[PDB]
């Protein structure tokens, strides 16, 4: 399990980053996504967990914040940088395990203006962070420190199923659907192939799993968000919302209520 060259550069820059910014509370650096499993896209981020001991100054905050921002660029500006999204966790809400789990710091490039405007927003609960720390147990490279199979503990089978169905309570009407079709559909499909493959790494596998075993109909829809993903092709997503509100009941129909 390697790192693509390609991003071999961009990797190391942040690496030295974060344990210049971060110094002694740092514990771990894992690369996980794309560049790990599925294949890099054009379009794909370099995503990183930041493992640290005691939570940061806002002035390291706001150091890893800007520094970040400058180390990123949106996905497919530029050939040679890339997107990065990067976790920061404390080891304290992992080991023993919080439920859920708060996550100190988090950018992406959906912060780039809020980063500008220098609003970095707080640390807050994320029921992801049990998914995303199931994830890595499945496929990471420890960057810095301690492999995360060495670091790291399950995540009891019954929060797991609590972290994935969370969002299903997220849209009850068409007014939470309304402006997140693109994000939904695509989250949809990665509840949908975790609960029945048991494969919590979702992101580039999810889509093609299910489509075969939709009707047409919605095939069509998870079609059209997958090749987005893809960065082939994107898509009016306000035109479809009607047909991204029939996907999501239909999803919440069919999506296993348990693991298979």
């Amino acid at each position: 399990l390697s790192i693509p060259p390609s991003i071999q550069c961009q990797t190391e820059a942040a690496c030295r980053l974060i344990t210049r910014v971060t110094g002694d509370t740092l514990r771990a650096i894992h690369l996980y996504g794309s560049a790990v499993a599925g294949g890099l896209k054009p379009n794909s981020d370099i995503d990183l967990l930041v493992t640290i001991c005691q939570p940061l100054t806002e002035a390291q905050r706001a150091t890893l914040m800007q520094e970040l921002l400058a180390l990123s660029s949106p996905p497919g500006a530029s050939a040679e940088k890339r997107a990065l999204e990067v976790t920061v966790v404390l080891y304290s809400q992992l080991v023993p395990w919080c439920f859920p789990p708060s996550r100190e710091m988090q950018f992406g490039e959906w912060l780039r203006e809020d980063i500008c405007q220098g609003i970095y927003e707080p640390a807050q609960q994320d029921w992801d962070m049990v998914l995303l720390i199931t994830q890595i147990l499945e496929t990471s490279i420890p960057l810095k420190g301690e492999r995360a199979e060495r670091l790291f503990t399950p995540a009891p089978a019954a929060q797991l199923l609590k972290a994935l169905r969370y969002p299903l309570d997220l849209w009850q009407s068409t007014a939470d659907v309304q402006g997140d079709e693109y994000h939904i559909v695509l989250t949809l499909a990665r509840i949908w192939y975790t609960l029945s493959t048991g494969r919590f790494t979702s992101k580039d596998a999810a889509a093609d799993w299910l489509l075969p075993q939709l009707p047409e109909d919605y095939a069509a829809t998870l079609r059209a968000a997958q090749r987005e993903y893809l960065g082939l092709e994107q898509q009016d997503w306000h035109i479809l919302l009607p047909a991204v509100v029939r996907f999501v009941d239909f999803a919440k129909a069919h999506i296993p209520t348990q693991f298979t």
